[PDB]
């Protein structure tokens, strides 16, 4: 575990993370995809061997000894708000199980279902609160990655609010 488990936020490409493992915002088919998933495919392509997994699940594949946790959030274009919310919460619970199983002291994690799977809505708060619900009982240092300047400020505020 980390000596004083923390949350932090950085605005940069998650493929350049300084953590012991990474969470990919994967598609269910283990395809290269776009956005975070394509950056992850370029950096860790070996981790896409048998990475296909259903919505609401996470599947870890090693790239050398570096773990890539493929977490499949729902595409809100296809799910109802209710069913999508349930699958988004479930994907983060499976990430917390994998992080715990791996025994890592730190994890890099993107906000699932906030980009091309958002169904054109702002889901920062919804996705971040499901992240916290899953990760708060873990003792890994969590570093959240984002690309937008206003999102960095909102995520930083949300972390600081809990102290
Ligand atoms: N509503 C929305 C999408 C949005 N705007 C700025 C950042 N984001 C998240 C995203 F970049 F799409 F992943
Ligand atoms: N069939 C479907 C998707 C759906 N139904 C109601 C809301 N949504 C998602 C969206 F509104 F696009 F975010
Ligand atoms: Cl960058
Ligand atoms: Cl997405
Ligand atoms: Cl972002």
């Amino acid at each position: 575990g980390a000596m004083a488990p923390s949350y932090r936020v950085k605005r940069m490409d998650i493929a350049k993370n300084d953590e012991e493992c990474v969470v990919n915002a994967a598609n269910p088919r283990g395809l290269p995809g776009d956005g975070v998933c394509k950056a992850v495919y370029k950096k860790w392509p070996e981790s896409f061997k048998n990475s296909a997994t259903p919505v609401g699940t996470a599947k870890t594949v090693m790239c050398g000894t570096y773990p890539v946790i493929h977490a499949v959030g729902p595409n809100f274009s296809n799910y109802t708000e209710s069913e999508g919310d349930r699958e988004l919460a479930a994907a983060y619970r499976e990430v917390a199980k994998e992080v715990t199983r791996l025994g890592v002291n730190s994890v890099a994690i993107p906000l699932l279902s906030t980009g091309v799977y958002s169904g054109g809505k702002d889901r920062l708060t919804q996705s971040l609160n499901h992240l916290f619900t899953a990760m708060d009982s873990t003792d890994a240092d969590v570093v959240i990655y984002c690309r937008d300047k206003e999102w960095e400020k909102k995520i930083s505020e949300a972390i600081q609010m809990r102290t």
